[PDB]
């Protein structure tokens, strides 16, 4: 919501696929062990 939203993404745990496989962010403004995901074009 804070850092990731400028790019445009939602938080998901550290295990699922961020599809398309391009913009997967690490520790953004999620919690300690979760990540933020954004698509490319799809």
């Amino acid at each position: 919501y804070k850092q990731c939203h400028k790019k445009g993404g939602h938080c998901f745990p550290k295990e699922k696929i961020c599809l398309p496989p391009s913009s997967d962010f690490g520790k953004m403004d999620c919690r300690w062990r979760w990540k933020c995901c954004k698509k490319g074009s799809g």
